[PDB]
This record gives structure tokens, sequence and C-alpha cells, in this order.
């Protein structure tokens, strides 16, 4: 699925995401906006082999099981294919737990260089919410 900007806000804090480890949801957005561009089928490979799947690019590195990725874990336990489904809750459920990893959205390569510091509510601005 690709969702249309306010859509997609709207499934983002209907899942719990908005203001989730004080990220407001316009955070979320503009990751998503330029990890995928909202496209839930978003794959892309890394040099390493791991590979990025679905709207918030998660990798199989660490968080999801794609079988062939040598070495890597699933600390969300799920597949990775589960994280390209048309229903976002496999991908917020495994970005929350990214997200209190450690080094909140800069785990999100994407979100600091394009989202960190800018201003992230004009990705909402407009939506009914
Ligand atoms: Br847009
Ligand atoms: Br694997
Ligand atoms: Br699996
Ligand atoms: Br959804
Ligand atoms: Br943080
Ligand atoms: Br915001
Ligand atoms: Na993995």
């Amino acid at each position: 699925k690709v969702f249309g900007r306010c859509e997609l806000a709207a499934a983002m804090k209907r899942h719990g995401l908005d203001n989730y480890r004080g990220y407001s949801l316009g955070n979320w957005v503009c990751a998503a906006k330029f990890e995928s561009n909202f496209n839930t089928q978003a794959t892309n490979r890394n040099t390493d082999g791991s590979t990025d799947y679905g709207i918030l690019q998660i990798n199989s590195r660490w968080w999801c099981n794609d079988g062939r990725t040598p070495g890597s874990r699933n600390l969300c336990n799920i597949p990775c294919s589960a994280l390209l489904s048309s229903d976002i809750t496999a991908s917020v459920n495994c970005a929350k737990k990214i997200v209190s990893d450690g080094n909140g959205m800069n785990a999100w390569v994407a979100w600091r260089n394009r989202c960190k510091g800018t201003d992230v509510q004009a990705w909402i601005r407009g939506c009914r919410l």
C-alpha cells in the first residue's frame, strides 16, 4: 500500500506512535516519507547483505528474520515480510522497540539527516487527527 500523508499520520497515531518516546507524530511521518515514500512494500539491500523492509525501512541485521542475513538477530521476533503488510501494526511495534534501544530516532539515518531539527510539524499540518 502507498499511504497518503495524512492517512499514514492517522494510522501512526491509532497505533500509539504519536509522542512515542517523545517523538511527535511529524517526526514519524517525515522518517516514513524519506525511508519509503510511504510505501509498505519498499525494500532495499544494504552493502552488508542485510535488507531494509517496509515504511520505516527496518533492517534484517537486528530486527526481523528474512532467512538470508548471516549472523543477524530478529529482536522484533517477526518475519521481515510482516513489515511489508498494508497493515502497519508490525512496522509500528518493531519501530517502538527500535526507538527505545538507546539512540532514539537516530537509528533511522534518514531521519537524522533529513528530519532531525526541521519543522516536522509540516508533515501533519492540515490533517484531521
Ligand atoms: Br507528501
Ligand atoms: Br538469517
Ligand atoms: Br520467521
Ligand atoms: Br494500518
Ligand atoms: Br531520545
Ligand atoms: Br509534529
Ligand atoms: Na535477521
